[PDB]
């Protein structure tokens, strides 16, 4: 029988790459509930055994920043331990949670460990299942943590001169016997004259070396001394004793097992056999505690005979596999370096050895554990009413910064003294919005009168998350993650101007209400209808910051599914200059002008800022524009300074040093650094230590060949005191969009860097001076984006590069395309209709089916509206201009028409029918199949092959299977059309679309319908006999007609118009009818049928049709059906039953009567469409005929013709009337197309509301 | 690969009786759906086949032998019946170690100690003594804030003229220890009165716990965050004009509460501040909670307050008659004609339960749930929505797991409109006490609200009904409601509370503390549109 | 030798005080996973299947949410299979990751299931550890939501 072995290793291994690639899995639960918990119980045993001091520098809340300050020497050797057994624990779950293996059984495993690896061994050999071995880690790993401390405790009882000696207390010694090696150290210790407690002792035996552990200082003089300087020696750079039963005693194992009772010691036995790695033989089979003790003695009071092991083994399952089959292999699951010594005497002279691994498939992180895309963004910034004004002002550097402008108010008059009296200016600089006053108030449902007492931040944030929205295609109520109670809205703001305070002029009751500072995100609550969570932030200088922060965490918890976070900064009441700028605090001079030997002070500044943000999940499956991945928010406070002003250096390194933590990155992950430059000499002297110390420590870092860049949007336009978060984000956002580093424009040419920062070039880090290529690779560009507040609160954002997904590029398979355009008023309709035109001119290129996606199903549709069909995007550009020189939907539309659904008769079957809406449409071809297989149940033969295959017309078809085919067809066609969103008020069929009609109508099931036709069908062809009968029509009056029926025995089938009028009858009396009015001059069309409706061939069957009808329910008309038979309305529930059905096919169809008659009731006018579905306009002719030129036909289905132009023409004219398209259902089953083109904004109807 | 899943386990026909041919996953799937929508399921065959299928096994094996059944809805007992000829057993068991205790989330939150100042209450003591009796402090400016005799003036069309004059103040808004904390005694008269109050409530708060920091891994100073809920400030950077100085708006524009707070006491850890207006407290617990759940704290410092030192708030408010010119809130009643403003500071302390329990902190009540929605689907701001409220208060509910009939009392935000009470009145019998007979049989629900005893804290409310909540169970006693008068009745609108076992205490009732929890709802609402959730239970007993 | 049979239930059981005995579990992660993904993956089938009403009365954040509006008739008849199977899933799932027992293994066990009790003994049957069960039943509880909808436009 064949067997697995699993190995663990000792503390001399590297953890410290394998723990951290454990701290990055992402589909692992198990997993990640060990990591935590063994946090949890490591961090409440720490602070029992440390003292204060020792406690304050490895005080630790997360395992990642355990494992960060492990490798900065703020931990102890204890910690060691805990951590190694912690990590092979780890690698085991890992291991058998990815592969989805059966756990290890006690007949088919052995588990062996050395030197402290005997604890994992001990924990994985009590289990049997992952479930049970989870709590058994983490208390394996408590008791770890123990056993290491125990030893710390011992080594600083013998050496407590070695708290910095943490010295190599072992070595290893090679081609020593070890028995040479004990009479050595017995005569070195007799004549030196050393305490036995400092004697050397030998830890390991293997064989070809030995290991001997002391105190460093005797162990060094031992060793670098004659009759060993022939032997080759290393140093083991562990620092702790053990394996020493002349210095541990059972004592302290009793010690280490203090706080580990369970009630029974079996609560958990032993059941996977374990092998001593001091005796190389399989332990006697114990409970948990008992095999913990053995381990603990082996690992503090015996000899680690690696020697034994090596003989040990073979022979172990060599009296094991004798009895089994044969001998047979052995794979070896390792943890650390010792599979390839086992195969020295496992591959001859014993069996063999092997390795794996596996992995099954599942879906992505959840709420948490999950990266947060931004989908969108907008704002306004000082002179950039765009986000593209504002990057083409980062791109060519410059500085914005002015004074108030002279229309608003001089700042001559103000000069005065410190201002002790009322309205006394002090200060001159500010970088305000010229366009502030501009709103469109009726866009949102705002009385012109109600704007002015808005406040403009709030205008402003409303105009800016409208945009924001449109940029990532977001239409509410849509998508999972878009309905209304899914959206929460998350502002920023510190300080309002001329929103709480300044209001004097008059007082209403909308003067608190709707703007105390609530609002802000409450009113974009209730203008855009967001259901969800609603919050407002205060942390001065990073307020938008701590918002994203905050709306973060509600995506992270699961309180919403879509965020807009955003901040606002106004100063538009300039009177709080004078209070601030008094201690110097202020600036007397330009703009920021960050970090230099010239710093005095930062200019305030206004703005907006919004951002979109969603779990990266629900960006991927919404096919959203992501611009970029946040992967953490971090805040903190600088509370241990001497005041909440001056910053803190620690603080702030602590922060960022979180923020790595958490997002598992190096420092030289990252290209660029987006300071907060606040301006002041000594303030950015702060940030800028911090930043080195986290990111370039040192001359050769190890940044090498990957330059740092910093920088600072604050040079570029200023202070924004509360949108400086989004502003960097922005910002930031911008510059991955334009693949360039913008050149830095704090430093002027003939200045220089300050002096505190004099070799930043030494370290690879590097402040732009021109425009940097920072090109879009393979590797995603990270950035930090940081943000202060004199309030003491610092924020950190790490923002990441979106992936690349596979946009499925692929021809779309329809010919034209649809382009829409709507809008509140006509104003607003002509901007639009001039941007699309202008846009596509500059960029002709553009992807035309993406631009119908984009413009239908990912746009809301609003009044106005306006439609175009071309084939290419220059055909579009020419429609367009059309438009625009008409003035298509500057007029206020006028009431919605009325839909009507017109089926038609049994004269329009041709093979090849409707075959290519089959083609196109997944859901119209499963409709089909549905029906087919409907017919089948109820005994009929399947139809399907009427409408694909192009072979057979009449020959081998009887009238059952093409009365079917074009009932199920227009039934089809009904779902298709209902899918789309096309709601008939009315409908009407001719002589077999009656069945249609009635299924549209709700009267009759798909079953019921398929039944009546079929067994219609097929009572027709039993009975009556083929060919007796004929048709025919005649363009004469039927009161005209009465004496030729009158004595020639013809009937009056069908009335089509005023002036059209079908006759059945005989074939001898059509013959002699025929020649009657043919020599009267009358115009008549003879049409031969195998079997003729409406006529006395059917009288045999009607006593029969009306039986089975019994079966079938009728129930209530849903909408008006129109009834060539009564010739009247149908509204009620009981007019529709089995003697109705029966009275239809064998009277006469009034086609004619009974539009007339919907006519004069006033329920159908001359603007209504009439869609005729069927396999070919019929009665679009009657239509015309009856009632005017005035009135829309819109057929579906022609012989030989594209489907694409009729049915755009459908969609287009139902939509231009007013109605509500579903163009997701229009644009589904073409995924090519699925893509979010970058269109130009809203044609905002700007007005100047500004209040004097 | 069809066999990325191949099958391991044998699977029994319910349409043959007979073990399936061994495939992968979507071909055995397949056979699954085939079964159940184009087969007979026949029960007969399987119970003559399945006997006949261990037989045939089991013969070549040791000896037929017990059969452990796992059932998940039924069909087990037919089973044995059918199997008595030989072999059956059933199964449970839930025997593995215990852990650690579930992490930041999925965990519940501790309050362990509180503390604020209320109108005639300069404790938490005052407080519940004004509550117990059923006292209302409705009362007029006095000279020491402001005399409107001064302001005897025509109708108001100047500037700062107000139109009420009721007003809840607190007297004791003054008193300040500034060198405990470090602050000279000349900048203490520039500080905000909500402020130095907070201050002083929040050392008081941790000493009521019995908190040092970084003496337990909970309070480490870098583990302790600040979340305040303030809505409108009064005096804190405005109206300031006898002195000005450099140090005059720097540190109390409005984000220095909790900063100052945090500076004070030297707490390293999140600091933030809402603006929600009628729920800033409650939101700005939520906040907190947030965060206890997320792990960006391990203790968290939630409070509000609410001044009114300058009156012109209440000029803008009286002008569509949501002001009252009457006495205090006088909650849901065929009386109410609106509400009265009042002051207040507020603090509690939370911390993760398990962080509790380790420190031996005294534990006042445990937080199940927080819930945030707004009602933007309303004819208005102003005006609430029945089906936003219902929706917050059942996403709660969802959340914690509990039955409408665990909740003993309802803590309404009876914001004293005449048609504003009605509506929260039918989301919480739609909620909680649906219709008669209704699971209500022997189990009382009663309802009440702080904002009868000390009147409408507009940002204070939400710590002041979780103050005056835990305060209840402190004491065993469902406070008497004063919101009705004696000779009064009940609102129309409400003619058979009593018929849905919903009732309104008019003497303090006994509210004993058992082996079961009792539970209670908390409900702030905002002119804003949001509504704020919060389900407060019992503390055990350890 | 000794077996296990291991039986699954058809609708007509009462699963919601089950159901809503796993929600409050609170030491289980891989219930908890099992919970959140079957609620994401028919969050998201169930866009694709429902019209745009039925869809606004139906359409919930949360498994306990799904719980809640199926008792109070905001649901369709698709949802009880869904529910069902996913309550079986997930007690099983609960048994065997409270008791620490050894999974199932095909040499001493066998599984057995009744009117559409067969998907979740199908799921069950093709796995050799709960981690592998886990994306499994995930699947199986997609493929029970997608049954319901066949039948019920049938």
């Amino acid at each position: 029988q064949s067997r697995q072995l699993f190995l663990f290793g000792d503390q001399t291994a590297d953890f410290v790459p394998k723990l951290r690639s454990l701290l990055s899995v992402q589909d692992s639960p198990i997993l990640a509930a060990f990591l935590d918990q063994s946090h949890y119980v490591v961090r409440a045993q720490m602070l029992q055994s440390m003292n204060t001091v020792d406690h304050k520098l490895a005080r630790t809340a997360d395992l990642r920043q355990m494992v960060q300050k492990y490798v900065d020497g703020k931990l102890t050797p204890a910690f060691r331990t805990a951590l190694v057994c912690l990590c092979q624990l780890g690698c085991f779950i890992r291991e058998y949670e990815e592969s989805g293996n059966m756990y290890p059984q006690p007949s088919d495993s052995y588990v062996l460990g050395f030197c402290m690896g005997s604890l994992a061994a001990v924990a994985v050999s009590c289990s049997r299942s992952l479930s049970e071995l989870l709590p058994i880690a983490v208390q394996t790993v408590l008791i770890a943590f123990r056993l290491g401390l125990c030893a710390l405790e011992m080594r600083d009882r013998v050496d407590g001169c070695s708290d910095d000696r943490g010295d190599p207390w072992s070595t290893i010694v090679w081609g020593l016997d070890p028995q040479q090696a004990r009479d050595q150290i017995e005569v070195f210790c007799r004549t030196t004259n050393v305490p036995q407690t400092r004697r050397p002792w030998i830890s390991c035996i293997s064989k070809n070396a030995i290991t001997l552990s002391g105190s460093p200082s005797t162990l060094r003089a031992f060793c670098a001394m004659p009759q060993m300087a022939q032997h080759r020696t290393a140093p083991i750079p562990i620092c702790l004793p053990a394996h020493n039963g002349a210095l541990f005693t059972q004592a302290d194992i009793t010690t280490i097992l203090d706080t580990t009772p369970t009630t029974p010691w079996e609560q958990l036995p032993g059941q996977i056999p374990y092998i001593s790695h001091v005796t190389g033989n399989v332990v006697q089979t114990s409970n948990y505690r008992d095999l913990i003790e053995v381990a603990l003695s082996e690992t503090l009071l015996e000899q680690v005979r690696l020697d034994l092991v090596e003989t040990g083994l073979p022979r172990l399952l060599q009296s094991r596999q004798v009895k089994s089959v044969t001998i047979v292999p052995f794979l070896t699951r390792m943890n650390e370096t010792m599979s390839n010594i086992l195969p020295d005497s496992f591959i001859s002279t014993e069996t063999r050895t092997d390795t794996g691994r596996a992995i099954p498939a599942s879906g992505r992180p959840g709420a948490g554990k999950c990266k947060l895309a931004i989908v969108s963004m907008s704002g306004r910034f000082p002179e950039s009413p765009t986000t593209e004004s504002f990057w083409d002002l980062l791109y060519k550097g410059l500085d914005v910064c002015k004074e108030v402008p002279r229309r608003r108010w001089d700042i001559n008059t103000h000069v005065d003294p410190s201002g002790k009296a009322r309205n006394k200016g002090a200060t001159k600089w500010g970088c305000w919005l010229d366009f502030s006053g501009d709103f469109d108030p009726r866009f949102f449902g705002i009385s012109p009168k109600e704007a002015p007492q808005m406040d403009p931040a709030q205008r402003m944030a409303l105009m800016s998350t409208y945009e924001a929205m449109e940029r990532a295609g977001l239409v509410p109520d849509t998508t999972p993650s878009t309905q209304r109670d899914r959206i929460g809205v998350f502002h920023g703001v510190t300080s309002n101007d001329w929103m709480e305070t300044n209001t004097a002029q008059n007082i209403d009751t909308y003067f608190i209400t709707g703007g105390n500072r609530g609002f802000i995100p409450g009113r974009i609550n209730f203008c855009f209808e967001f259901a969800g969570p609603s919050y407002t932030n205060d942390t001065a200088c990073s307020s938008s910051l701590a918002a994203i922060h905050l709306a973060c965490n509600s995506l992270w918890r699961g309180d919403c599914d879509t965020a807009v976070a955003g901040g606002t900064n106004m100063i538009y009441t300039p009177d709080g200059h004078t209070g601030l700028d008094k201690g110097f605090f202020l600036s007397r001079t330009g703009n920021c002008k960050p970090y230099d030997d010239k710093a005095d002070g930062y200019c305030r500044a206004e703005g907006v800022g919004t951002v979109f943000i969603k779990r990266l999940e629900d960006a991927l499956a919404d096919n959203d524009p992501i611009l970029g991945v946040i992967l953490d928010a971090k805040t903190n406070h600088s509370a241990m300074s001497e005041s909440m002003t001056r910053p803190h250096v620690g603080a702030q390194i602590d922060n960022m040093t979180a923020a790595l933590n958490t997002t598992g990155l190096h420092p030289n992950d990252f290209s660029y650094i987006e300071m907060h430059g606040t301006g002041t000499q000594v303030g950015d002297a702060v940030e800028m230590e911090s930043v080195l110390s986290v990111f370039a420590p040192s001359e050769t870092a190890r940044k090498a060949d990957q330059p740092l860049f910093v920088g600072s949007a604050k040079a570029n336009v200023g202070h924004g005191e509360g949108v400086s978060g989004v502003t960097s984000l922005i910002k930031v956002l911008m510059m991955m969009q334009h693949d360039t580093i913008p050149p830095h424009c704090g430093i002027k040419p003939g200045s220089k860097i300050n002096r505190n920062f004099p070799d930043l070039g030494a370290r690879n880090v590097h402040i732009a001076f021109e425009p940097k290529p920072w090109p879009r690779t393979h590797t995603p560009r990270r950035v930090l984006i940081n943000n202060f507040s004199a309030a003491g609160g610092n924020t950190a954002l790490i923002v990441e590069d979106a992936p690349e997904r596979h946009w499925p590029t692929e021809k779309d398979p329809r010919s034209s395309h649809i382009v829409a355009l709507s809008a509140h008023v006509g104003a607003s309709m002509k901007t639009n209709l001039e941007r699309l035109h202008q846009y596509l001119l500059k960029n002709p290129h553009t992807d035309l089916a993406q631009l119908s996606y984009t413009t239908t199903a990912r746009r809301w549709h609003y009044l106005h509206r306006v439609s175009v069909t071309g084939a290419s995007v220059e055909e579009v550009t020419r429609k367009l201009e059309m438009a625009i020189q008409n003035g298509d939907g500057v007029s206020r539309p006028k009431s919605k028409p009325k839909i009507l659904f017109a089926f038609t008769g049994q004269g329009s079957q041709y093979a090849t029918m409707g075959k290519q809406v089959y083609d196109a449409y997944p859901s119209f071809r499963e409709d089909l199949e549905k029906f087919d297989r409907l017919a089948q149940s109820h005994g009929f033969p399947s139809f399907l092959h009427v409408c694909t295959s192009p072979k057979g017309d009449v020959e081998e078809m009887a009238p059952v299977v093409v009365q079917l085919a074009i009932t199920c067809l227009q039934m089809a066609l009904t779902n298709l059309m209902t899918s789309f969103g096309i709601r008939p008020d009315v409908t009407v069929g001719h002589s077999l679309g009656e069945f249609a009609a009635l299924y549209a109508a709700g009267v009759l099931s798909a079953s019921d319908v398929v039944y009546l036709v079929g067994q219609r069908a097929e009572l027709l062809q039993e009975r009556c006999q083929r060919g007796t009968h004929a048709m025919l029509a005649v363009k004469a009056t039927p009161e005209a007609l009465s004496q030729w029926i009158q004595d020639h025995d013809c009937e009056v089938a069908c009335i089509n118009g005023p002036e059209d009028t079908v006759l059945s009858g005989t074939t001898k009396n059509v013959a002699e009818v025929q020649r009657a009015m043919t020599d009267n001059g009358i115009k008549c069309t003879l049409l031969k049928l195998p079997f003729a409706f409406h006529s006395a061939q059917v009288q045999p069957i009607l006593d029969d049709f009306e039986a089975l009808a019994q079966g079938a329910t009728f129930a209530k008309p849903q909408l008006l059906i129109l009834s060539p038979l009564l010739r009247t309305e149908i509204h009620e529930q009981g007019v529709v039953t089995p003697s109705y059905v029966a009275q239809h096919c064998r009277h006469t169809v009034d086609m004619a009567q009974a539009l007339r008659s919907a006519r004069e009731k006033g329920l159908i006018d001359d603007k209504t469409l009439v869609i005729e579905l069927g396999p070919k306009p019929l009665i679009s002719g009657m239509v015309k005929m009856t009632l005017g030129d005035k009135i829309s036909t819109l057929p579906t289905l022609a012989p030989n013709k594209a489907i694409w132009p009729s049915l755009q023409k459908i969609l287009t004219s139902v939509y231009t009337g007013g109605w509500d398209i579903n163009w997701k259902k229009y644009h589904a089953p073409f995924a090519s197309s699925q893509k979010v083109v970058d269109l130009p904004s809203y044609g905002w109807d700007l007005k100047d509301y500004y209040i004097p």
